[PDB]
């Protein structure tokens, strides 16, 4: 597991087999996914965690659509014909939009505590006093909600795994079942006593749930 910087792309890379591209949210450090980074590369998977240009994208090309196209540019750069997308919070929304815009590049979609329907405190105050980053955060939120997925979901054919905390406060469990309803080919699994970051709160069960879903479908 080492950090790569090739061109404008900064990303973590570990593993060799089937590529899993991970999209974290705004809160996201990469410590969110240590569970995934330790488990799946030893199970024959390639884990890639690219750093999206959330707050760097010009004064104003900052939209969910831009991040999705950035993801596409990353996969194309890597030369993959298809990947597995794993997304959390805003990252899940980026992944969803990417699967909508470029379905032929996505083998499967894994979603957990995503939008589209402790000491982190010190990096949300960053948003409210950074001065020029608040606008970008506001730009993202405006772009995100304007870009609702509810209408696009009914036939995003790609196989989708939805893993959710049974007591999520940010994105309530109702949202998870909405995803299950609209998506034509999706499976829903819950994790009890778990909030918005199943990956981090329970990397144990998340890995096992996700791994078994992969086994059933050959992913």
């Amino acid at each position: 597991d080492h950090l790569k910087q090739e061109g404008k792309f900064t990303y973590l890379e570990k593993g060799e087999g089937t590529p899993i591209v991970i999209l974290h949210g705004l809160m996201g450090g990469l410590s969110n996914f240590d569970g995934v980074i330790d488990y799946f590369p030893e199970k024959g998977y390639k884990v890639l965690i690219p750093e999206l240009p959330l707050y760097s994208m010009s004064l104003l090309k900052t939209s969910v659509g831009t991040f999705a196209r950035y993801l596409k540019e990353f996969v194309d750069f890597k030369g993959y014909e298809n990947v597995i997308l794993l997304g959390n919070s805003l990252g899940g929304h980026i992944a969803l939009l990417a699967t909508k815009m470029f379905p032929e590049i996505v083998q499967a979609l894994v979603i957990t505590g995503s939008s589209g329907l402790k000491e982190i405190v010190d990096e949300v105050y960053e948003t409210v006093s950074d001065r020029n980053k608040l606008v970008k955060t506001l730009a993202i939120a405006k772009s995100a909600i304007r870009h609702n997925m509810a209408k696009d979901l009914p036939k995003m054919k790609t196989p989708t795994c939805i893993i959710w905390g049974k007591n999520d406060n940010v994105t309530p469990p109702e949202v998870a079942e909405d995803f299950k309803r609209l998506l034509p080919d999706a499976d829903l699994y819950w994790i009890d006593k778990c909030g918005h970051a199943a990956m981090m709160e329970h990397p144990e069960e998340f890995n096992q749930l996700l791994h078994e879903w992969f086994k059933e479908r050959d992913f």
